[PDB]
């Protein structure tokens, strides 16, 4: 599954959803202007993912310690490096 | 309670968690640069509290359509302008 259009600082960050930006080195970005990319990705045709192991319920881990859906973030011990 | 640490774009930004900054107008910062500052409410022995709506589960609306707890952000409709 293609990952999800690049974006932030450097374009060091993934999106995980429309307005959900995040990287390792950048942490996540919800709805700030690093953020405002990621709207992006809604008017193409194929589905995107970002980040690799699952978490929560139906998120991804995003950042260090942190679990992203496309909905929102949350703190998760199981994302930690 | 006092409102939380500033925090982010020229001290616009409150802080809802350790490692989260938000704006009416900035948006969220989870775990970002932005939100550093934000750990160190840890250390302040006084309760603090951002945002002014309570939103989800033990949260405040923490900018356009987003509801923040100490340990996580969501998008919340009830959190709309
Ligand atoms: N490419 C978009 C839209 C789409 C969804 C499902 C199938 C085909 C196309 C997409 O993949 N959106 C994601 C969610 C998302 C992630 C990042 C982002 O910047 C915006 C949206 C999805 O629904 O899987
Ligand atoms: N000052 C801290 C610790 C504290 C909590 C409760 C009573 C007395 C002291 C604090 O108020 N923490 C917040 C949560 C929070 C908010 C912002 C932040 O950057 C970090 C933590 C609380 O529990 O109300």
């Amino acid at each position: 599954v293609r990952t999800c259009l690049p974006c932030g600082p450097g374009g060091k960050g993934r999106c995980f959803g429309p307005s959900i930006c995040c990287g390792d080195e950048l942490g996540c970005f919800v709805g700030t202007a690093e953020a405002l990319r990621c709207q992006e990705e809604n008017y193409l045709p194929s589905p995107c993912q970002s980040g690799v192991k699952p978490c929560g319920s139906g998120g991804r881990c995003a950042a260090a310690g942190i679990c992203c859906s496309p909905d929102g973030c949350h703190e998760d011990p199981a994302c930690d490096p």
